[PDB]
């Protein structure tokens, strides 16, 4: 029922484009990183 | 240089663990998506 989305690398979060609370669409940006 | 993370599924975001300036390790948790 439930999706536990990691890092795929080293790095540092740049932006966060969600919330708790949120909808999301299959595909939908969750996040960036910068390696 | 940098990686774009997306939801794999039609989902509400029910965590979020990280915020733009933290680092990240590969495999670390990013959020929870409950279908």
């Amino acid at each position: 029922t439930s999706s536990v989305l990691r890092s795929p690398m080293p790095g540092v979060v740049v932006a966060v484009s969600v919330k708790p609370g949120d909808a999301v669409a299959e595909g939908q940006e969750i996040c960036v990183i910068e390696a």
